[PDB]
C-alpha cells in the first residue's frame, strides 16, 4: 500500500570492519555503528509503511549482550521481533531468552523485524524439506502431493508479505546464502555505501529504485 | 577463475521496437547474440553456460533448431543438457532433446544448459520428490537429509558451481531462475540488450566476478 509500493525489506548488512578500519579503528567500532545503523533503519522501515524488515549481518557476543537491552527498546517503539535461523543447538538459557524477546513483542502492531542468527537459505530450505519427509514418512504425504505452494508453506516467513526488496551494503554483488526461495521475484539492490554509513536517505534511494523498477 | 557462468536473456522484444522493427527480428537477432555468447563462454575457457531465456510454434521451433545445431555442437565437444520441465511437451520434443542429449552427454568441452519452462522453485521441488520417494521407500531417514543432499538432487549438480548470474535487459531481478545453485555467485545486472550484449560486454561481466 506505501507509496514506494514494496511491503518487506532484507537487507544484507555488510561493510562494518572496512568502515572501522577506514577510521583506524578496530572492527567493533564498526560493529556498534552497525548497531546503530540498524535502529536507524528499523525506525525508517517503520515510519514508512514497511511491513516486515529482515537483516542478515554478512560475516554471538554483541548479539547476546545486546539482545536484553535492545529488545527492550524494540518493544518500546512496537516493533515485533523474530529470530529467523537455525538456534536448535544455541544452548537452552539463550534459546529461552530468545523466545521470550519473541513472546514480549509478539502482540507489537509497529514494524516486523526478523534478525537472523545461524541462518543460511539452503538451510531454510532444508528445514522446510525435512518437515515434509516426516509427513511422507507418517504416510500422510504421496511425494507427488508436494509442490511450490506446499514447499513455500514451511519456509521461513512464509506467513509474512513475500520480500520485495533485498539490499545489500557494502559493495558485493551476491547473496551470501542468505535468502534464496524466498526471493525468486524480489528487486535486488546492491548499494557500496558501507552499513554504518547507511541512513535514510540511502534507505529512501533504494524504495525510489523499487518504486520506478516495480 | 569464472567456471559457469548463467545469463537471463532479456531485451529482444524491446530491442526490435527501438529498431523500428517486429518481435520476430528482435529474437532473430537475440540468436545470433546466444550463438556469439556460446562462441565466446568457448573460446575463453568457461565450463559451463547456462541461458535462461526470459519471457505450439514455439515448441516446433525448438524442434527445428534442435536438428540443426545439434550436430554442429556435437562436432565441437559441446554437451547440451536442458533444464526444466520438459514432462509435458509433446512427446516428439521430448525425444528430439534426449537424443540431443544422449548424442552430445559425454563431451568434455563446453556443458550449454538451455532452461525450457524451467523455475527455480521447481528445480528445488522435483529435487525434494526424489528424496520424499525414497523416504516413502524407507532407505531415507527425514533427518539424513541435509543441504549436501539436496544439493546431489537439484539440476547441474553435476557441474561445477555458478559462479556468476548475468542479467541483461535492465531489470535487477532473478525472476525464479536459479535459486539454490546461485548461494554464492556474482550477480551481475546490465542495462545493455540481449541482442546487443557482446564479446566487450561479456567480458566486463567477467571483470566483475575477477574483482
Amino acid at each position: 500500500l506505501p507509496a514506494h509500493g514494496c511491503r518487506h525489506v532484507a537487507i544484507i548488512m555488510d561493510g562494518n570492519g572496512r568502515w572501522a578500519k577506514k577510521q583506524g579503528k578496530i572492527r567493533a567500532f564498526g560493529h556498534k555503528a552497525g548497531a546503530k545503523s540498524v535502529r536507524r533503519a528499523v525506525s525508517f522501515a517503520a515510519n514508512n509503511g514497511i511491513e516486515a524488515l529482515t537483516l542478515y549481518a554478512f560475516s554471538m557476543e554483541l548479539f547476546v549482550w545486546a539482545l536484553d537491552s535492545e529488545v527492550k527498546s524494540l518493544h518500546r517503539h512496537n516493533v515485533r521481533l523474530r529470530i529467523i535461523g537455525d538456534t536448535s543447538r544455541f544452548n537452552s538459557r539463550l534459546q529461552e531468552r530468545i523466545r521470550k524477546s519473541e513472546a514480549l513483542t509478539a502482540g507489537n502492531t509497529g514494524l516486523t523485524l526478523n534478525i537472523a542468527a545461524n541462518y543460511g537459505g539452503r538451510w531454510d530450505i532444508v528445514q522446510g524439506v525435512r518437515q515434509l519427509a516426516e509427513k511422507v514418512q507418517q504416510g500422510n504425504l504421496q511425494p507427488d502431493q508436494i509442490d511450490e505452494e506446499m514447499l513455500n508453506q514451511h519456509v521461513c516467513m512464509h506467513e509474512l508479505a513475500p520480500v520485495d526488496l533485498v539490499i545489500r551494503t557494502g559493495g558485493e554483488h551476491r547473496i551470501s546464502n542468505f535468502l534464496l526461495w524466498q526471493i525468486a521475484y524480489a528487486e535486488l539492490y546492491f548499494t557500496d555505501v558501507l552499513w554504518p554509513d547507511f541512513d535514510e536517505q540511502d534507505f529512501e534511494g533504494a524504495l525510489n529504485a523499487f518504486a520506478n523498477r516495480e
